[PDB]
């Protein structure tokens, strides 16, 4: 757990030392009161002291509950929100909400199929009020000062000594990945060591900078999260989300028939859908969807890992290239065409197939085939199914494995939002899944195992471009989750 | 210089080929109705169809004129707004603005020297209104369907055939920089050709990928803008803002005393402040501030160029390294300490000094000094001034050339806002500078020479032992091609192509 001197490591500075930070920090309401976890907790603590503001937060928490409610419980939530916050026989808790908006809610909640978006305008108007005088007043409170103290701690130096380095978990191209624990909080992570000599030999400079950047831009429950970055004399280290449930390749082959029950594949595909949507919201194309790249956690939840090939596509632009893994590349990828997010939707089709069948759609397990031929199979050969796949599972795979990207499921403008509407995900509540409220079908088994160069000045010019050390939101979450925020804030 | 068949090149698709776009476009008001120039023009066109919506636009535009108003004109400008939008109880054009917001506005406008932010809460409420039902209604309009058509044109292929290639402008480190023109619009750009063989030999893959990204991320009148990106069998090409007026090194030395008047230098330093503010709000540290890296345009406005060394710093993180040019590196840099944006404020100090004096602060012109000794001067020696400097110029240099970054001007929690507040800038109205309403003291003369030439030929270099393999293709895959949205949309409007379609 926590170290003996944890309170000395995580000691808040005096408020006077936070003066530079106070004036320099951009006074953005969405960031400081919502997106930054400590900021959100402290603004809510401030609201708790003002009765009118406390009701606004309760209303937002009630709307969040409604948004994640089960279909047979949604109308009860909605009616409850109306009774508690818009009781006409009582005064107005939320006066700034226009009567026409209140009225529209009452009408949308009469309908037997109520829109999970029924309170969005009420929500938007509530935040408009909060980002005004309440936000101004919060900035002049003791709670904001406390937020600035945490913000100061957050920018404190990060070195190998911030962690305890345990057993090697795996071996990569640029080095090894080992299990590490933050000394101050006891939080466990995966420390991916990228050896400087290995980066130089394999020309992985642009790659390393890219992964780093991609991992910090993405804020997803289904994508491996970067919490820290540091440098040693030998390596550039990435401190990532620990996934000790093994990769999907291990579960399909080493523990599989090969393959596993449809219900699992469907659950994993649902999560992969959300991960892809999270990446696509950031205009990122993953490029290397394969079982070996999907990892499982202790709870049985998955995350996309290996973001080396992932690339951000600016608006009004396309990428090209035959990149990825032989057998997983989309027709446009093997044809070296100009494309955007289409390869990922194809990749999902490959994954669902491999999970159910027990081999990739255009390459058998172990199969000794030249790359040159696997590419022709991707371009021309069709994929044969079995009664391992339900009629719905055969449909999502057929739609995702369509050769022409413009006719492919998820590439016709509907995006992940559309892919989610497929009849395979009938039994799945995506709002609950996206909120970590759905239990996985399977859970990994505890105890059980699941798995000449000389540095010069041009290398120094590459290390200068590498920033250290902590990642803001993941760090603030670690502070809250570990109990350190509670035991210091009190 | 529009194409003959320009209307054929810029043909809008039917609103069926845009059905895809309509469902995949994130409905963000700030992006679709403000940041994106064509989205902004089309939502404003939709607003003209509704008198209440038309009034909100009139108000936002009136507040925008208030903000850029000269110090004497401002009070009467403010009063006219009050007179047009808040003086009638039964005929209120903006009813959703609470009377308490209007009360605070009238208070701060009653006094002499009113805040240029007097209508900032009024503006916030007007946008909250527009971001609601008017925005939802806009999404079902014919005006929004046109936006989807323009967005489809923007995603259309870009190659070497999109441009007319003109004269070579200069010799870059990775290839030729030449004057090029978009065929369909006739707009002139500078096409930086980065040779595939030169990038390989120099190991500039990370650098090229980073430069591209930074140029698309920054939206500044004071930073060279990337408008397009395309690929050739032998090069990666960046289509950039054409800067005919030459660089600052040429103006300081070649046609300078060495140096030029304080009045010019101060205008450049003010424009540089804006550029550095723009880079910092995108969390970027430029790192290579030096005269040759600041270019002039045909009107006499400057822009920070060569964003090769520029680094984006994630929040709560720091960079290190002794990088940049010898004589221009800050103490934290020479000592290889961990830092953020401090080297850029030191850099502004080095620039102001050189422009006024005629040589860098710790190295005389063309002096043969060992880099190690140059570093020692940067760390210990204090820069000497002359009578070429007014009292306020010496003040800005001494504060920007503070050895300890924690004591340096711009680095103490005040940023660019605090630097802009320095007495040297008393004669500059920053709101007008940022809005491009200030005329520069110096304007380049056409027919006059502003750079070293450069024969209008070649591209040729040392390419022996260089072979493009699989690893190179793995890098080209990462380089996206096409246009850069905001630059592209501005170009469509400026060229009149949007107006004539
Ligand atoms: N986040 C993580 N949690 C647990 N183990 C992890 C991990 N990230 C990587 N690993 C392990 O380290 C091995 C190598 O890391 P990897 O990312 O696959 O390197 P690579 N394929 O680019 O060469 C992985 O195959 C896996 O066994
Ligand atoms: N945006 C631009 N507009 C007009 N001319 C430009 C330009 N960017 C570069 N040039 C010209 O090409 C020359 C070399 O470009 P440069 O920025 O130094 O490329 P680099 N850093 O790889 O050496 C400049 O000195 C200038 O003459």
């Amino acid at each position: 757990g926590r170290s003996k001197k944890w309170k000395e490591i995580l000691t808040l500075p005096p408020v006077s030392q936070c003066s530079e930070l106070r004036h320099s920090i951009e006074k953005d309401y969405s960031s400081l009161c919502d997106k930054q976890p400590i900021g959100r907790r402290l603004f809510r603590q401030f609201c708790d002291t003002k009765p009118t503001l406390k009701r606004h937060i309760e209303f937002l928490d009630a709307v969040a509950e409604y948004e994640v409610a089960d279909d047979e419980d949604r109308s009860d939530c909605g009616l409850s929100i109306l009774d508690r916050f818009f009781n006409d026989k009582l005064a107005a808790p939320l006066p700034e909400i226009p009567p026409d908006v209140v009225t529209e809610c009452r009408l949308g909640l009469k309908e037997e199929n109520p829109s999970k978006k029924a309170f969005e305008e009420c929500t938007r108007v509530a935040h408009n009020y909060l980002r005004g005088e309440p936000f101004e007043e919060y900035q002049e409170s003791s709670y904001f000062s406390q937020f600035l103290q945490w913000k100061w701690l957050e920018r404190q130096p990060v070195t190998k000594n911030t962690f305890r380095h345990y057993r090697v978990l795996g071996k990569g191209g640029f080095g090894e990945v080992c299990a590490c624990q933050v000394r101050a909080t006891g939080k466990m992570y995966a420390c991916k060591k990228l050896q400087k000599k290995r980066i130089k030999k394999r020309k992985g400079e642009a790659m390393a900078l890219n992964e780093k950047r991609i991992l910090e831009k993405v804020q997803s429950r289904f994508v491996v999260s970067l919490a820290y970055a540091y440098e040693t004399k030998d390596a550039l280290c990435l401190v990532l989300t620990i996934m000790n449930g093994g990769d999907l390749k291990f579960h399909i082959y080493n523990l599989g028939n090969p393959g596993f029950d449809e219900q699992r594949a469907v659950f994993y595909a649902a999560e992969l859908c959300c991960g892809l949507e999270d990446l696509q919201r950031e205009r990122i194309v993953y490029r290397d969807l394969k079982p070996e790249n999907i990892l499982l956690d202790d709870r049985g939840h998955i995350r996309i890992s290996d973001l080396g090939l992932a690339t951000e596509i600016p608006e009004g632009q396309r990428v090209r290239g035959r990149v990825g893994t032989v057998g997983y590349m989309a027709p446009e990828v093997v044809n070296n065409e100009k494309y955007t997010f289409s390869p990922d939707w194809w990749g999902l089709g490959c994954l669902i197939y491999e999970m159910i069948q027990g081999h990739s759609p255009f390459k058998k397990y172990k199969e000794k085939v030249k790359w040159e031929e696997v590419d022709q199979r991707i371009k021309n050969d069709t994929e044969e199914y079995s009664e391992k796949f339900s009629e719905d599972a055969k449909s999502i795979c057929r739609m995702l494995l369509t050769k022409n990207p413009s006719k492919r499921l998820g590439c016709r403008g509907e995006g992940a939002a559309g892919v989610k509407q497929h009849p395979v995900f009938k039994d799945i509540n995506f709002r609950r899944l996206e909120a970590n409220m759905l239990e996985p079908p399977f859970c990994p088994d505890p105890h059980a195992v699941y798995c000449g160069i000389y540095l010069d000045t041009a290398d120094e010019d590459f290390y200068a471009r590498f920033a250290t050390g902590c990642v803001s939101i993941p760090w603030q979450n670690e502070m809250i989750e570990s109990g350190c925020f509670k035991d210091i804030n009190k």
